[PDB]
């Protein structure tokens, strides 16, 4: 699992 990019 990973975040991406919180925009
Ligand atoms: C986050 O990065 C990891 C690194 O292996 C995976 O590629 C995962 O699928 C990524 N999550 C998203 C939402 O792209
Ligand atoms: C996803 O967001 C989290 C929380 O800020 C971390 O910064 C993490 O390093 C992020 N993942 C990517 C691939 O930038
Ligand atoms: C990063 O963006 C993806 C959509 O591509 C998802 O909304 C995910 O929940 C986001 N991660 C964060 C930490 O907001």
């Amino acid at each position: 699992p990973t975040t991406t990019p919180l925009k």
